[PDB]
């Protein structure tokens, strides 16, 4: 059940067009992420200001939660439409009270610890209940993902204030928030998540999917990303010598991701491996759709972003291709697509949204896959780069993409074909990748609810929607697909 749901009035998809699905889905599904933010001016504003729920299901499954990570990257889409649009205040104020609702939950006792043990041990705790108490029953904990995603979070809020809002803050003259500047902010709640990750990056803990414990790809970029990106910040509030700290363990972390004791870059596979210790286990192979998921959440377009494992790598590249070749397999539902198809989570997933039995595809999985493509080709045009094609991904483009003889006919003796920016060629490689993007968010128009909301999971036969209603992360995973799409299609 899903009692607090209201579906989008008098609204039916139209399921033989994409072009007009996605054109009013961008409203309709940031309708649907909105309704499950807590704000005065929303829908739900019977909750505390700045609670998140993950979804309005409350048995079968109950999500009716509050986790780090899901108000994070839920956050990242608030703020997308806030760069996008006129830094619209409704919005701001949104994220400031999630800024108030953070401080509060940091400082918040539970099992993990609290705020005053060593580098605040109770940050990693992965999820609350929806009045801000402390989730007391037994669950896979810590998830040290959590507190990087929220730091990055609320750090591109400051930066956002700072250049597109002269640097004030919204609710200023307000008595209900904990903070009354951008200083506040970051000594108090920035810094807080940020000496966590410094002191427990090379800690074991649960993954994203809350399964399992050991050393996980997506948790340590989304760290390596959330301490390279506050550098700066660092330095705007005359805090150098933390500055330095945080550049310097960055870079360390990128070491880690890239060598022999991460364990992640395999070469004996070519590609990533994204749970090293299960592999050893002889539990999972480590096809994982966290690996693509965790590189399009720390290089968005609208930055310069230096860290590590961007989506052109090929390593990522390649766990990409083979888990979609494993799932068009998987799953019988994606019988009839000959491009992109439904994802899941890890071919050795048994969840099934509300039991264990078969894993399904996911929702979300589907809609990052599609945002892969889009961005390949984003990042070439909008840039004029050239895009080089390593030999390891040769596969996944002569089948999807390009016949790469047609662009150099001894494409097979070089270690990499580089197809430069302006030519007719790279105007049909970056076409053809949106082309394929685009098979994605058909699958997404094909098994989508007819108002317009997204589950957590497809059934893996019929492509009916189950699990989790109307999921958080599901809506702005679309969200930002629909986002990419529309950046690339206006270069051209």
């Amino acid at each position: 059940a899903y009692p607090s749901f209201e579906a989008y009035s008098n609204y039916k998809v139209d399921r033989t067009d994409l072009e007009t699905f996605l054109d009013k889905q961008k409203e309709v599904s940031l309708y649907y992420l909105l309704q499950n933010i807590a704000y005065p001016e929303g829908q739900f504003n019977n909750g505390v200001p700045g609670t998140v729920i993950a979804s309005p299901s409350t048995s079968n499954p109950d999500y009716y939660y509050q986790w780090t990570r899901d108000s994070a990257i839920t956050f990242l889409t608030v703020l997308s439409e806030l760069e996008d649009n006129n830094f619209n205040t409704t919005l701001a104020k949104a994220v400031e009270y999630y800024i108030n609702t953070s401080y509060n939950l940091q400082r918040t006792s539970n099992p993990s610890g609290s705020f005053d043990d060593e580098n605040h041990k109770g940050l990693g705790e992965p999820k609350f209940n929806t009045d801000g108490s402390a989730y007391t029953g037994a669950w896979g904990r810590p998830q040290n993902d959590g507190p990087a995603l929220r730091a990055y979070a609320i750090s591109r809020y400051l930066n956002d204030v700072n250049s597109l809002n002269e640097g004030k803050l919204v609710l200023t003259d307000s008595g209900d928030i904990n903070f009354s500047s951008t200083e506040d902010i970051y000594k108090n709640i920035i810094k807080p998540d940020l000496e966590y990750v410094i002191g427990y990056w090379d800690s074991t803990g649960f993954d994203l999917w809350e399964e399992n414990q050991g050393r996980h790809f997506f948790t340590s970029l989304v760290q390596q990303k959330a301490l390279a990106y506050a550098v700066d910040i660092a330095k705007s509030f005359d805090d150098g010598d933390f500055a330095n700290t945080l550049s310097s363990t960055a870079s360390t972390l990128e070491s880690y991701l890239s060598g022999s004791d991460g364990g992640f870059v395999n070469t004996d596979v070519n590609h990533i491996v994204e749970n090293p210790d299960l592999l050893q286990q002889n539990s999972r192979q480590g096809l994982d759709s966290a690996t693509y998921i965790g590189p399009l959440l720390t290089h968005d377009i609208g930055e310069s972003s230096s860290t590590p494992f961007d989506v052109d790598n090929e390593y990522v590249l390649q766990s990409y291709y083979l888990l979609l070749e494993d799932n068009k397999d998987r799953y019988s539902v994606n019988s009839a697509y000959s491009a992109g198809a439904a994802i899941g989570r890890y071919p050795e997933d048994v969840y099934n949204g509300d039991g264990s039995s078969e894993g399904n595809p996911w929702f979300l999985a589907t809609a990052y896959a599609a945002q892969v493509p889009y961005k390949l080709a984003y990042d070439a045009k909008s840039a004029s780069n050239d895009i080089t094609i390593n030999k390891i991904n040769y596969d996944f483009f002569n089948k999807y993409i390009v016949d790469l003889s047609t662009i150099n006919s001894a494409y097979q003796s070089s270690d990499s074909v580089t197809i430069k920016s302006g030519s007719d060629e790279f105007n049909t490689v970056a076409d053809n990748l949106v082309t394929f993007g685009d098979s994605f968010l058909q699958v997404i128009l094909d098994h989508i609810n007819d108002d317009g909301s997204l589950n957590e999971q497809l059934n893996r036969y019929t492509g009916y929607s189950t699990g989790a209603y109307s999921l958080t992360w599901s809506s702005g995973a679309l969200l930002e697909a629909i986002r990419l799409r529309n950046k690339v299609k206006a270069l051209a």
